[PDB]
């Protein structure tokens, strides 16, 4: 009903950047490594949730609490530990101090092999010592092995330790990397073949371009974080502003091709989610977050990035995976986007230009050669008041087919479908619907209702 009418020209010429197989990725917060039973052999269920958002992929552990969690090579989790759900580190105050054991290590490798993702671990340089990183990093690289084990941080977001109490005032980036250079001696000592990245911070001129410059030769790959909200000085982020463009990332993703550019170092994208501070109620936990997270996947896999990686946890407002061993996992609403990308699966990205879509400009679209050969088109209508028509040239297919990422409202924690279904217990996720997308001409004509996502699929 009164669609504003867009064409999509999908061009085979155009070659975009090939997705890596492990592009996808959740992270967490390393309190979570105090519970022996959450990344555990055990937890089928939430293995399960990582599986269908990708057959590879990336667990990340860090975050704030990383700079107050201890490993003891002689500890035992107690009891309360046994329980811990450590949802994103909200970031008010000081974290509790916790604990890491050999039987979380142990338990995450086997978390780690029954999902088939690598991971990526902090270690703690806000508060820790370099010897005590270095038996850290030693214990995981004997458990979890180098083949699983991609990287170790040396703490999250070292930017912010000021603002979070962590170090004095007068603490730079000459005083990190003097840190960074302690700890990564220490830790090659025990662990000559440990693999780094870093800086785990949001990209700035001040502390990423120089880590790069510093230390290429000793990580991997840099690490960045995202959050679409702004500074706390920003009008509070609502559902409208996150489906609109964010120049700023725009401008710290060209600032990362550039560090590429000059060290060779690939980025992934370590941390993201919605909005600071575990989410905000109304905006990270809604059908929006969907929409918006898949298309940054596309929009950053577009851009050459490695990687992503969904901070989470917890009953966290932006988790996309929320729930506990004891009382079983869910997928929240920003789930069903990362479930589009991975249904999409891997390959090459296209050119997809859109045209006479002045009146409905926050729809995003992204073509992809899979690596079956099959070409596939992820949409994300996130015009919040606008439907599109979709007139798609550019594809030769006898059969289009169409899922839809879809809910009632923009803002709906609840009632969000793939497929024409939702995701059930451990990760289960079938289609149930099945929608052709009518040809005629060599083109195809799709609608998508405002705040709505598509998956096409061509034969
Ligand atoms: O929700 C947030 O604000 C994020 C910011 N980045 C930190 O590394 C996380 O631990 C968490 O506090």
């Amino acid at each position: 009903s009164s669609p504003v009418r867009v064409g999509l020209s999908v061009d085979a010429s155009a070659l975009g950047h090939t997705i890596p197989p492990d592009y996808t990725g959740l992270s967490y917060e390393q309190a979570q490594m105090a519970n022996p039973n959450y990344f555990s052999g055990a937890n089928t269920q939430l293995a399960g949730f990582l599986r269908t958002l990708g057959r590879q992929g990336v667990l990340r552990i860090g975050g704030n609490t990383s700079e107050y969690t201890f490993w003891n090579r002689h500890a035992k989790p107690t009891a309360a530990d046994e329980h811990l759900a450590a949802g994103p580190d909200k970031g008010h105050h000081a974290a509790a101090r916790e604990v890491i054991t050999p039987e979380a290590v142990n338990n995450l490798s086997e978390f780690l092999d029954k999902t088939g993702w690598k991971l990526i671990y902090g270690l703690n340089l806000g508060k820790g010592t370099p010897e005590n990183a270095a038996d850290e990093a030693a214990y995981v690289m004997e458990t979890i092995g180098a083949d699983r084990l991609l990287a170790f941080q040396l703490g999250n977001e070292p930017d912010l330790f000021y603002r979070n109490g962590i170090r004095p005032a007068s603490y730079d980036f000459a005083a990190y990397a003097g840190d960074w250079q302690r700890f990564f001696t220490a830790i090659r000592k025990r662990v000559p073949n440990a693999p780094f990245a870093g800086p785990d911070t949001a990209y700035n001129t001040k502390w990423l371009v120089p880590f790069a410059d510093k230390f290429k030769h000793d990580v991997k790959f840099i690490s960045s974080h995202y959050y679409a909200e702004g500074p706390p000085t920003d009008p509070s982020m609502t559902i409208e502003r996150l489906m609109k463009p964010n120049p700023r990332l725009l401008g710290e993703t060209a600032g990362l091709k550039q560090v590429e550019a000059d060290t060779g170092l690939p980025f992934r994208l370590t941390e993201t989610n919605s909005c600071y501070q575990g989410g905000k109620q109304g905006v990270s936990d809604t059908f929006a977050a969907a929409l918006w997270a898949g298309d940054l996947m596309y929009q950053q896999a577009a851009a050459g990035s490695t990687g992503i990686n969904f901070h989470g946890g917890g009953y966290g407002w932006y988790t996309p995976v929320a729930g506990t061993p004891e009382d079983g996992f869910i997928a929240r609403p920003e789930y069903y986007g990362m479930l589009l990308f991975a249904q999409a699966g891997a390959g090459q990205l296209l050119g997809a230009k859109l045209t006479d879509n002045s009146a409905a400009p926050l729809l995003t679209a992204y073509a992809l050669r899979g690596t079956d050969g099959r070409t596939r088109i992820a949409l994300f209508n996130k015009n919040l008041d606008a439907d599109v028509e979709v007139a798609i040239s550019g594809v030769a297919s006898p059969s289009g087919t169409v899922l839809r990422l879809e809910a009632p409202r923009a803002d709906d924690t609840t009632d969000v479908t793939f497929g024409g279904a939702p995701v059930g217990a451990s990760g289960s996720w079938s289609p149930l619907v099945q929608e052709y997308v009518p040809g005629h001409s060599g083109q195809f004509v799709l609608h998508m209702r405002k705040a709505s996502g598509a998956l096409l699929e061509f034969a």
